[PDB]
């Protein structure tokens, strides 16, 4: 089952938690981790945050001390595996054998196919080399082009800001943070960053671009010094799919992180999983999920009696401001604000339900709430509704029992 | 790998071509199905066409004869399985062992809650029972209503025509056949249904029932002796979920049949499966892929160096005067049309295009254009496009070619 040696592909957050577990569940047999970019591991969240903004990499490394005897071959790219003859192919030429392949490759930006042939700089934000490279050239008073409205984009438009660089936004969607937030929350962050000096354009898209400046269809022009895309990721899910394992940009994973070839795992953003609160298969894109997933597939592989992968999903972001924090589903039949909603010292809680059950909840400025929130999240709860409202009462308590 | 003893669940169509292509293929071990119906293994197809119409059960029979050697347990349901102890535990108290089992338990009629409660006869329309018992109260002159603008639901519709049933038909989308059709097909078929005598409700939706007549979300009225549902299917993945397999409204499998479970394959409706013309994982619901998903998943479990199933959708509908032939995908970026869209003796071709290449095709009262159509399909050939409107073009010549 749990079968020596294991490889995995990829050493971003789902692989370094996936390793560390397998280590202290208490594996020890080989743990080889096959990792394309030459870098130590690292966190992705402070790319678009603090990294941004004050440059020292090495404030940003994953810990592998929890998982000791560990090569890590970085700056080297697997290229196919091999599932009937148990190996995989290096790009240095060598090759490496396993009893259990995971698969944490994880996902890349979404590039813009109307900005293919732009003559202007253009880039995404994945990697550490990504952000150094916009970091380079977000001088003050220059002009940054965002393209979407999702998470990363709008802590990028905070940073840049910060930093005093003039931002505009172009949005397909009405709203921002379209995926997983509730229309509340994207209500008031458009207002905040509007406020902050972003200029927001909803429901615009890109159709090309000239000589530095960009074309939206409405027939309109943005002028910038350079454009960051940010309209989503596309799991790296080539060498699964060229193996012959179900794949629809994600690979297909059950609870244990099993895909369809057997002693092939697979965790993090590279999956497409069950969302336990939906019922439904879903690409999860947050650290939470690469770092819980890996945990969980890791500690069922030593001891099979373990359940599987049940963690409900969650994220943060942070923008300029707005601590915000959101779990569960983004709407259910009900949603109840704890708070007022200002941009006077923001500070509420939103909480979604279905049927009188808790199906979701986001804090800004809040972390208090937020841990009681999850915990009432988990177990289905049904509170007393006016309680969830009525601002005397405690979440903590409530969670207790 | 193909491990004795082959347990199968289901025993329809994909089931039967399953064991079939064992024997045939030369695996002489143990087989042993699981069929929940206490029938002789039957096609479905039949039962919305000539048997709703003749109703001679021994005419719609499969031929389990190129299967030998197969014990078949009739009228039995299988409750569970345990992928680790390796057995089936069956409703008439025995446990099957297996080296290899396959999920072939197809898909069941979705329910219209809205209908839950009511105190008229509603059916729905998938076994042999459902059949027999709407077809004792087709009684001529009286009223049937359907709900869903599906194939199945349409030829319902003519057959009742034909037999004197006044049929009304309501439906939530714009269009008929909103589900894998050209719109210029669902137009045509629209048409021809209306000049039959079936009154449709275009955008439309069932609120309610109250003794003996249906309501709508437009607060109107439609009395009748009984409702046919038909708005779709769900797979019948239950033992699956519930024995830890990645299912989401069927059950993920690749192209050689595996679930995320080692030892475990399905096919036929139960699955979710990828679509080589979209790229895109899809429940397939047709005879096609039931009869070749099951020959392919047989053919590479005895002999390991055939390819995956790698077959191109299509399905055909016999309503009434049309006899319908679809393949491939219902859209592209051009269609072209061959012959004129007519209620005076309909006969036409349609064609879709993508880039040039061809994705998808429609014949009405021409199968003799449909087997060349689909071999273009299979090799995305890429005809002069006048050639193909050209009425003078053979397409059986163009294939050989
Ligand atoms: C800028 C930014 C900000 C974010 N902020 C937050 C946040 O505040 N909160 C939050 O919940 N989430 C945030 N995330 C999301 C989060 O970081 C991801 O969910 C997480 O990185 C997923 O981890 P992973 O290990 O699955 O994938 P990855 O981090 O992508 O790691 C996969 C690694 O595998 C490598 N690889 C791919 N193919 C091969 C191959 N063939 N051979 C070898 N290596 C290969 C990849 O290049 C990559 O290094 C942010 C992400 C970014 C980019
Ligand atoms: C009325 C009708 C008309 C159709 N017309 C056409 C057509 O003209 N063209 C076309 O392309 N397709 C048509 N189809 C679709 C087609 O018949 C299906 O795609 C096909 O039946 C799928 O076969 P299957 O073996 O996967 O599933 P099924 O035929 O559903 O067989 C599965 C069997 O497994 C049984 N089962 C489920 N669970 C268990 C369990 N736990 N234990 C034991 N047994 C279980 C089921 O009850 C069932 O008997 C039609 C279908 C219907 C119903």
């Amino acid at each position: 089952a749990l079968k020596a040696p294991v490889v995995v592909l990829g050493a971003g957050l789902a692989s370094v938690s996936f390793v560390a577990e397998l280590r202290q569940a208490g594996y020890q047999g080989l743990i080889t981790v096959v990792g394309d970019e030459a870098e130590r591991p690292y966190d992705r969240p402070p790319l678009s945050k603090d990294f941004m903004a004050h440059g020292d990499a090495e404030k940003i490394r994953l810990d592998c001390k929890r998982a000791p005897e560990v090569e890590w071959l970085l700056g080297v790219t697997a290229q196919s595996f091999d599932p009937q003859a148990h190996t995989v192919a290096l790009s240095d030429g060598r090759t490496l054998p396993y009893g259990t392949l995971v698969l944490a490759t994880g996902a890349a930006p979404r590039a813009l196919p109307t900005l293919q042939g732009a003559t202007m700089p253009v880039h995404t934000l994945r990697t550490l080399e990504d952000a150094r490279r916009i970091q380079a050239g977000l001088r003050p008073q220059s002009r940054l082009l965002i393209v979407g409205g999702g998470v990363i984009g709008l802590e990028l438009a905070a940073t840049a800001r910060t930093a005093g660089v003039h931002v505009s936004l172009v949005e397909r969607q009405p709203r921002l943070m379209s995926r997983a937030a509730p229309a509340t929350l994207a209500d008031f962050v458009a207002r905040y960053h509007a406020a902050q000096g972003v200029d927001l354009r909803f429901e615009r898209s890109v159709t090309g671009s000239v000589d530095g400046v960009v074309l939206l269809d409405d027939g309109t022009r943005i002028a910038a010094d350079m454009v960051v895309v940010g309209i989503g990721v596309l799991a790296n899910d080539a060498l699964a799919r060229a193996a012959g394992l179900a794949c629809d940009d994600g690979i297909f994973v059950d609870a244990y992180g099993r895909t369809t070839c057997p002693d092939v795992y697979a965790l993090g953003d590279v999956t497409r999983q069950r969302n336990p609160l939906s019922g439904r298969f879903e690409r999860i894109e947050t650290w939470s999920n690469a770092q819980n997933q890996g945990i969980a597939v890791a500690r069922h592989l030593v001891d099979p009696t373990a359940p599987g992968y049940a963690e409900l999903p969650w994220y943060w972001s942070d923008q300029g401001a707005l601590r915000i924090q959101v779990a569960g589903l983004a709407s259910g039949d009900e949603e109840i604000v704890r708070g007022e909603v200002s941009l006077d010292a923001p500070k509420f809680t939103l909480i979604e339900l279905q049927k009188g059950r808790i199906v979701g909840a986001t804090c800004v400025n809040n972390a208090r709430d937020f841990a009681p929130l999850r915990r009432l999240l988990a177990v289905g709860a049904k509170p007393d509704r006016a309680a969830l409202a009525d601002p005397a009462t405690d979440l903590r308590k409530l969670a207790a029992a």
